[PDB]
């Protein structure tokens, strides 16, 4: 009876404007991790409402309201694959509305797409990555292994089922082509979540960023929807120091639970997720150069108003080199003592 009455309170008592979370809720400088979770599906229909989407589509209010709850729910509670990550990620996607004029680029049912992706793009969750599932013969790697993308495939799929629960279908009154377009928007754009496939088109985002965006060109549509949504998927990266910092407390615990279960089962973890071997530091800045950085530069060069995101990203890379010598002991601990040795 607890969603019972969330859901009747999120119904009957309107949906709050945006303005009234925080005054810097449109900013690129606003941490979304700092609102309570409580307040967060109202922040979903609060942002949902400000970009026009539930006028626009005349989305029914019960079955958003049924459709928010239920992703949210859909969500387990790993240290970092959780619902306050998707939460965040379609804050990002929020805020790349309200500031790089996506409507200028994309057409408005692929902004919609990537919003409502942006929610559902890690559902259910297990805090265990790709090669996880294959190695220790998961349900989800039966299913998907042939395909590739293991866990996107099953996010993907549940958010289909969600949208297939009486009264959750947000879109069952569009058109059959819209429909199958919304869906067809949903699949692409939760793939391009996987690294294994943003690897692979990498090139190909470079090329349309040097040659130019071209609006009239199909496959820019889509490169450019992959782009944003890796955008989001990595923005706790364009905030301070204190966000990175405790992302990466929250990613290393996740992964080092992975890595104890490897060892369990004889397996080597991988050196990231060992967490014998895992030097923090060094792990985050290949992270951030290899990856994190190379995405807001693209984002820069084809929203030169991203320029401060990028900027944000390198500024955090810097960071970790700032204070890697603090994870050398020097002296004593604080202890006194040597028995750690
Ligand atoms: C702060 C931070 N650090 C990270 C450090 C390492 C890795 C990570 O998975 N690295 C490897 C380890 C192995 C060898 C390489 C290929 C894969 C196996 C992944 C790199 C990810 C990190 N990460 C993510 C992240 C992003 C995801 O989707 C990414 C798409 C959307 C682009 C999925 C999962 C995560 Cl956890 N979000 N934030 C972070
Ligand atoms: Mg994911
Ligand atoms: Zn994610």
């Amino acid at each position: 009876s607890a969603m019972d009455d969330e859901y009747t309170k999120l119904l009957h008592d309107g949906i709050q404007p945006v303005a009234a979370i925080d005054s810097n809720f449109a900013s690129f400088t606003y941490t979304p991790r700092s609102l309570p979770e409580d307040d967060t599906s109202m922040a979903i229909l609060s942002m949902l409402q400000d970009m026009n989407f539930i006028n626009n589509y005349k989305i029914d209010c019960p079955t958003l309201a049924r459709f928010c709850l239920m992703v949210k729910k859909g969500y387990r509670d790993p240290p970092y694959h959780n619902w306050m990550h998707a939460f965040s990620v379609s804050h990002f996607c929020y805020l790349l509305y309200k500031n790089l004029e996506l409507t200028n680029y994309l057409e408005d049912i692929e902004i919609f797409a990537l919003f409502i992706s942006c929610m559902c793009h890690d559902l259910d969750h297990r805090g265990t990555n790709n090669s996880f599932q294959v190695a220790s013969k998961s349900v989800l790697a039966a299913l998907y292994s042939s395909e590739g993308s293991v866990m996107e495939r099953h996010h993907f799929a549940q958010a289909i089922a969600i949208l297939n629960t009486h009264g959750c279908n947000i879109f069952d009154h569009f058109s059959r082509k819209d429909y199958q377009r919304m869906l067809d928007l949903m699949r692409d754009i939760i793939l391009a979540t996987d690294l294994a496939h943003h690897l692979r088109i990498f090139k190909d985002l470079q090329k349309m960023a040097e040659v130019g965006y071209d609006r009239n060109n199909k496959q820019h549509h889509r490169l450019l929807l992959c782009l944003l949504m890796t955008s989001c998927d990595l923005s706790d990266q364009t905030k301070g120091w204190k966000t990175t910092r405790k992302i990466a407390e929250l990613i290393y615990k996740e992964f080092f639970s992975q890595g104890d279960l490897e060892k369990a089962m004889g397996n080597r973890p991988m050196e990231m997720m060992d967490r014998e071997k895992a030097y923090i530091p060094e792990l985050q800045i290949s992270f951030m150069e290899h990856i994190a950085m190379p995405i807001y530069k693209l984002l820069q060069d084809l929203f030169p108003k991203a320029a401060e995101l990028y900027e944000r990203v390198a500024s955090n890379r810097e960071h970790w080199t700032k204070v890697s010598h603090k994870f050398t002991i020097r002296g004593l601990p604080s202890n006194n003592s040597l028995d750690f040795l």
